[PDB]
């Protein structure tokens, strides 16, 4: 009995997908977070400071509840996404993704031969549950879910080849490393910066894929939502416990 | 060099000193709260998901910042008060304080012989940092500050003689257990309990001691600190953070 | 929404629910035994080497599957057991129950006050989803479930007052530390131990309770099953894994 | 005192070796293995929740016994592979080796210079127990064992030359991969698998070097152990843990 | 094949054993100390920050080395004496032992009964290598080795009473609380305590006993072994790195 | 309030700075030297057991004392370096740097774009203080330090052009891989080593650089330091506790 990619299934259907950003890098910080109802989790590989064991240990807090994890590998290195594949991930946030070539070889990495050379190790991992999950081989490639982040200028320049690339089922933008690649470090919000965001957001769609992108923002992730964005992620951990325990301060200082 | 208690000191000024719980039991998520700017911190060894390495840990965190580290104890055993101060906690809060003989014992544990029972074993620990703290042996009493949690109704009876205890710096008031001891469980804002909570207040402050609270309703924290508390706890990082992630999510769903 | 103890609820029913015993103390190994599709499994805090964060790891790997955890403290200590009910355990199997006071003791341990002397932190604590869950305080007690370990002469001999305590749901045999207790060390099949076993079963299942107990030896786990035992425990994770790979290598040397 | 390498010295023996693949990633878990009798444990870094500090637990675990411990790195890469040397592995078996170049890169990772391209800093580490070893530099290289697996179209392609490398002391064939890479994903029964197995396994004998397999099939080990395999592993920790489990389970329910 | 407890054989010949006090509480760290080539090792658990799981770590780390490891607990309490026997600690050095009864209560602890009051769980730990030892618990109790620490007034004057007790194989005596509990606080080098220290030391004799010291001084150690200890620890990790590391900084500062 | 990195500053000074080499890879053993009064730490994470979160353990154990951490990557690889900028690290030793083309790429992977690739994920990263530092993206930049290790004949005949690249503030030999690439493999006294070392120290100051080494040796320390070395680390702590240990126990054996 394969688990079934909830994710994947409602990138599909006409409702987006509400996320949390992950940075605690704790099983037990994750788990609280599991707890608050969103859609989807992002565990950060790339800028939170987690490895393959935290990483493993917040997806068994997570698995009871209904939002979905997503984990973002410090890059897209085949090895280290068959690491990931093997502790049971099924979607994947793969940063710095600047070509189509460069998509093409992830959607093999995720795929088990002939499809793609995704390494079989599956009976010893928690993927296929210890090689309890029967036909696991068969069916795997069917749960994967592939997400590429375009986050500077030559991915925008590539941006239609990227999204074009068959087996890749979103793109994510990246503000924060766009804005920066564009000029204006730390300045999202920035016209020219929106103006990006705002194209880049209808080629992916007129591609027929899922665009996603974060704002810690909330009015900037409600236009996000109201451009189409399949998956939005409106908050980050780490920022919403930093700002709240700052203000509690403030308020009796 | 002996390192000098700060939270110890401020008590005995006219200055209030801020304070939050801490049980994400997590030396990293412990260091943003750190950076929040608090008085004091609770290290909870009671009712979070600590043990001695992990309270370690956290004292090593938040040791480059203002706040002032307090550690509670799951109970106020010897050998756990012994092994506290071994690892460097210097202020204690020690929970269920039903006497003053049980204050006064709790008195002993934290100090040397002859004025004590705490053992000689200082010399490789970080409370001596190794043995580098020149006559650490003799001035380590100094620096200790004790603190009782009053939380049932034997206690409350028993206040005014374990507030007299020498060596007892501060009597703390547990709302929640004390509610439910009167049978208001769950209702701490019922007029009998906070009836109690104040007369409790006055009687600390009266035998020249400092008295403690902790309340997550700032109203209410308001107001104890109005009646001249010198420890406030305003927060517990869980809540500010169960409650920021479930209000987000509730925003876009 | 406060979670429903399964355990409990099927303890009254008329089916049996069959156990196994986890001594890996890892989460990651537990995982495995929560596919294997038992009713319940028992995480070893008094042989194995657990401490309060590991089992709470556990806890968090077993969650998604169906089998409902009991957890065994290492001793019937107050303090410890309002640690474990914190962290989330309903059931409890307590070693070494002597008297019918020393179980009365313990139906307070897992009772919040008024009734009982459970420690109140449900706010910072896993057992409340960091209060998530509606009311906690006022119903959680409905959900805890007290086992209570009979394994020598003076636990024998006051075996109908201890099954009768109310709040005791079962009582377990340890047919290891009983039958070292009679002077049979290391052969709990000897009919004098054998003897006292069925006669205990028959005892405290005409007081109304629970008859628990443990058996390696398959054939004798049936015939415990056959005499009316609501709860057995069928293998230990260790020594399976501990013969399995043995014989494995004895057959190629 | 330099650590001799049996497994090497038995490969160059007419014996061959019983081994067992440790994918439970946990040093208690694996000190059971080291129980079990087995002539080398294989510690996969490739497909099991493995880091270097969890690699390093297991190494101290398994030393105290016979069986020797043998490391599957992710990938062949020269740091990673510099930093399983200086924790102490001295037996490697390296995934994905593809071309007789790759396999002298590899050579030459663990080889210091002038032979090679290993890095210097033994006097930090656990290879010379922290420089306790006399003369470690002078005779390290002697000790190490390079162990290459051929489990695709390309490696089959270059066995061969793979094979003839000086320093390759012997070839792993992996039935998995393989099999997957022919056009037979899941059935390496299939006569074309296993023709190209054992032909394999002939030429690598008739290079001088040792052939080496895993297979859980009892029988199927058997015949790779009659055709002269010289390190054959029979079973998986993982398998064999979750087999016996479910197995038992299905006794009673 | 039951584990031989060498430190007890060799405290039954004639030579004395010189030890190393270890408080680093860490298996990496410790694995050096089995390098530096010590007869023992005390792993404390009394003033060094280390737990049951951290204790076993350091258990496995030293078993290869020729060192034998003796765990000193926090307190001679009954719950944690039985966690430290089943992770197959041999030889503990107990604490604050006051009296004879005290001392022939630690020794029902260390055994099975009908004898002690041990509990019976050894199939689920390392003590009998998860049930490989064949009749560990016909046995265990022979490799058994008590020590008890004398440390106070009351101590001393039960002496002669504590050492009697069969089953106490070796008295220690701590020269730290004993000098405090006499009045020379920090003064160990005081005439009085060395003259209570040397009578001590051959009332333990005459009682046929092994006689235990730590002196981290050096000439001072000479005298004790000369006097006739049977075991005496010549130095402490942390004091010894400390004190190199200060050294060498105070040389370029 | 950007945190200053002060071992930069002291680098533009005319005054050396005395460091010492860490690679117990623990928090707690880390403590222990930031208490010896070193100018800086060396957190190796090439030659010692370190991952990312092993080396924030030290970071934050290390931060209130006045020692300045300096962090060595396994490689310089870009996506490792973003992974150790975002936990706080603004010092980096980075091996096996041959070229001022890596050097170049080097200086870019630790600057924001435009001037650098490095990933923009301060807001979830402990280098802003999870965004407490105000405006961290417009000067991370400033407070970087990079030193670049030069360890072999490629280096050394690029000396020249690695030390002029901007933002190169200073270029460490490390004697023993250099030692083996110049053929005298475990022998860095030998005079042609020396020679290069000395030839090494002048031409890279005439740069205006910093030149830095590690002599475990002190007098030979003392030459690099009046060869004009600003940074020399004088000893390693896994070596000097290896040999104080050995050598107090050759005392008494």
């Amino acid at each position: 009995d394969l688990p079934v990619n909830r994710f994947k299934q409602r990138l599909r259907s006409g409702e987006a997908q509400i996320g949390l950003w992950l940075g605690l890098a704790d099983p037990y910080c994750a788990e609280l977070a599991a707890n608050a109802g969103f859609d989807w989790l992002l565990l950060d590989g790339e800028h939170a400071p987690n490895d393959l064991r935290s990483l493993l240990g917040q997806l068994q807090a997570l698995a009871p509840y209904p939002g979905q994890p997503v984990i973002r590998p410090v890059q897209g290195d085949t090895a280290l996404i068959k690491q990931l594949l093997d502790i049971g991930a099924q979607t994947l946030l793969v940063p710095m993704v600047d070509s189509a070539a460069q998509a093409e070889g992830l959607v093999r990495a995720v795929r088990y031969p002939p499809a793609g050379v995704r390494g079989v190790g599956s009976a010893l991992a928690r993927a296929s549950r210890w090689n309890s999950v029967a036909e696991y081989l068969n069916h795997a490639d069917e749960q994967m879910c592939l997400l590429v982040q375009v986050e500077n200028l030559e991915g925008l320049a590539n941006l239609d080849a990227i999204a074009a690339v068959e087996g890749v089922d979103g793109v994510f933008i990246g503000p924060a490393d766009l804005s920066a690649a564009m000029g204006h470090r730390g300045n999202p919000g920035h016209p020219e910066v929106q103006a990006a965001i705002e194209d880049a957001i209808h080629r992916i769609r007129t591609a027929g894929k899922a665009a996603g992108i974060l704002s810690a923002d909330e009015t900037l992730a409600r236009r996000y939502l109201e451009l189409g964005c399949a998956f939005v992620a409106v908050g980050v951990d780490t920022s919403l416990l930093m700002r709240s325990l700052r203000e509690l301060a403030g308020r009796f200082k």
